[PDB]
C-alpha cells in the first residue's frame, strides 16, 4: 500500500447536498458501500430545537447525492455509525442520546430508515469532567475483539472492548482513556480505521482551531488495544482542515467519515485512495451552534 503522508494535500468538492425542507443541517455522516453504491446516514436538525436522523437513498456517484431522496428516521439516531457485522450477518446502527450513553439497533436492510430494531444498550458508562458525557462513538473489530472509541468534548479519547463473539451487545460501563490533551485538541468526532495493506490503524479526531475553525488531527496504532502515535497533529499541518482542504465554501472540516473498502466491522480504508466525507458550513454563518447550516462535502487526497 501507500504510506500515510506526513503532510496531507486534498482537493475538495463544494456542498454535495442541501437539507430537505424543514431541516437546517445535515451532519455527522456515516457512509458504507452497499451494492456498488454509497449508503449514507446523517444527523439532522430542524429550524427550532429538534435533533433527528436520516438516510439518503443509495446513490452511485457523488453528483447524485444532491438529488437522492432524503428519508427521515422515525426513531432518532444522532451521530450514527453504520456497519455490517459479518459474524452474525446483521447490520448495526450505533448512536447517542437514547436511553443510555450509547445505543444500537440492528437490521437486515440498512437502506430502510424505519426498519431498525428496538433500541439496545451499547454503553452505559459515565465520564468525569465532561459537559456532554460520552459523545460520537465509533466501532471497529479485528479478528478477536470489537472496540468502542468515543470522546467527551473534554480533551480525552476513551476505549472499551469485548470479545467479538459477544457482539452485538453492551460494552458495559467502563472505559479506558487512551489519549488526553486540551479540550480543543481532542474535542470530538473520533473515527478509527484499519489501513488496507498495512499493519496499522488510523484514528482521526476533530479539534477546534485558534479562531474556532474545526479540523482533524490524525494518530496511528499497530494494535487496537495499543498506544496511539501522533501522525498529523496541528492546525497548520492537520490531517484535514482549512490549511490543506482545497475548500473555499467552508472553513470547517468537521464530523464525518472516510470512504471504506468494505461495509463490515473491520472498518478498512484504502490509504492509496483516502477520501473524507465531512460536514462544512458557509464561513459567513453564525449564531447558535445547533442551528448552524452544515452540509456534506468530499475531500480527495492528492497523490
Ligand atoms: O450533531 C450533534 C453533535 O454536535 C456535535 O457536537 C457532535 O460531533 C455531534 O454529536
Ligand atoms: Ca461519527
Amino acid at each position: 500500500s501507500c504510506e500515510l503522508p506526513s503532510t496531507y494535500r486534498w482537493t475538495s468538492t463544494g456542498a454535495l447536498a442541501q437539507p430537505r425542507s424543514g431541516w437546517v443541517s445535515l451532519k455527522d455522516f456515516t457512509v458504507v458501500p452497499y451494492n456498488g453504491q454509497h449508503l449514507v446516514y446523517a444527523t439532522t436538525h430542524d429550524t427550532g430545537t429538534r435533533w433527528g436522523s436520516m438516510n439518503f437513498e443509495p446513490f452511485g456517484d457523488w453528483s447524485q447525492m444532491a438529488t437522492a431522496r432524503q428519508n427521515a428516521m422515525n426513531s432518532p439516531t444522532v451521530a450514527p455509525t453504520l456497519f455490517y457485522f459479518a459474524p452474525k450477518d446483521i447490520w448495526v446502527l450505533a448512536y447517542q442520546w437514547g436511553g443510555s450513553a450509547f445505543s444500537y439497533r440492528t437490521s437486515h436492510d440498512p437502506t430502510d430508515p424505519n426498519g431498525w430494531s428496538s433500541e439496545q444498550v451499547l454503553f452505559s458508562g459515565s465520564i468525569a469532567d465532561s459537559a456532554t458525557g460520552p459523545i460520537d462513538q465509533t466501532l471497529i473489530g479485528d479478528d478477536t475483539h470489537m472496540y468502542l472509541f468515543f470522546a467527551g468534548d473534554n480533551g480525552k479519547i476513551y476505549r472499551a472492548s469485548m470479545p467479538i463473539g459477544d457482539f452485538p451487545g453492551s460494552f458495559g460501563s467502563t472505559a479506558t482513556v487512551v489519549m488526553s490533551d486540551t479540550r480543543n485538541n481532542l474535542f470530538e468526532a473520533p473515527q478509527v480505521y484499519k489501513l488496507q495493506g498495512q499493519n496499522r490503524y488510523l484514528m482521526i479526531v476533530e479539534a477546534i482551531g485558534a479562531q474556532g475553525q474545526r479540523y482533524f488531527r490524525s494518530f496511528t496504532a499497530t494494535s487496537l488495544d495499543g498506544e496511539w502515535t501522533p501522525q498529523a497533529t496541528s492546525e497548520s499541518n492537520p490531517f484535514a482542515g482549512k490549511a490543506n482542504s482545497g475548500a473555499t465554501w467552508t472553513d470547517d472540516i468537521s464530523h464525518g467519515e472516510l470512504i471504506r473498502t468494505t461495509a463490515d466491522q473491520t472498518m478498512t480504508v484504502d490509504p492509496c485512495n483516502l477520501q473524507l466525507l465531512y460536514q462544512g458550513r458557509d464561513p459567513g454563518s453564525g449564531g447558535t451552534y445547533d442551528l448552524l447550516p452544515y452540509r456534506p462535502g468530499l475531500l480527495t487526497l492528492q497523490r
